[PDB]
């Protein structure tokens, strides 16, 4: 574990990221597809062996010693408001298993459903909020990673807002 366990945000691409694992916002078919999960079929391809997993839940391919954990949001395209909050809830809290389970003192992620899963809504705080009731019991130190100026203010004010 981190000696004194953090949440910490990065504005920068998390294919770049300096932690000792990175969670995939992965598709159910583990195909390269767009946004984070094109960036990390770019900087890891090895680990789309066998990546496929269903919606709620995470699945860990390791690229060298590297691993990295494909976690599969719901598209609010597709479900309903209530079925995919709790798929979205559901998603957060098998990787918390698989971050646990790897013994990893750092964790790079992602707040899935928040780009073309979204449904063309904003769902920083919803998937914030997942986020932090899973991974609130870990203590990997957890760095979130983002790309707009506005994300990155309001998700540093949640997580000062707790501290
Ligand atoms: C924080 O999101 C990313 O790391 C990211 C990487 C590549 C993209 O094309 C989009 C997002
Ligand atoms: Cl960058
Ligand atoms: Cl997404």
């Amino acid at each position: 574990g981190a000696m004194a366990p953090s949440y910490r945000v990065k504005r920068m691409d998390i294919a770049k990221n300096d932690e000792e694992c990175v969670v995939n916002a992965a598709n159910p078919r583990g195909l390269p597809g767009d946004g984070v999960c094109k960036a990390v079929y770019k900087k890891w391809p090895e680990s789309f062996k066998n990546s496929a997993t269903p919606v709620g839940t995470a699945k860990t391919v390791m690229c060298g010693t590297y691993p990295v954990i494909h976690a599969v949001g719901p598209n609010f395209s597709n479900y309903t408001e209530s079925e995919g909050d709790r798929e979205l809830a559901a998603a957060y809290r098998e990787v918390a298993k698989e971050v646990t389970r790897l013994g990893v003192n750092s964790v790079a992620i992602p707040l899935l459903s928040t780009g073309v899963y979204s449904g063309g809504k904003d769902r920083l705080t919803q998937s914030l909020n997942h986020l932090f009731t899973a991974m609130d019991s870990t203590d990997a130190d957890v760095v979130i990673y983002c790309r707009d100026k506005e994300w990155e203010k309001k998700i540093s004010e949640a997580i000062q807002m707790r501290t």
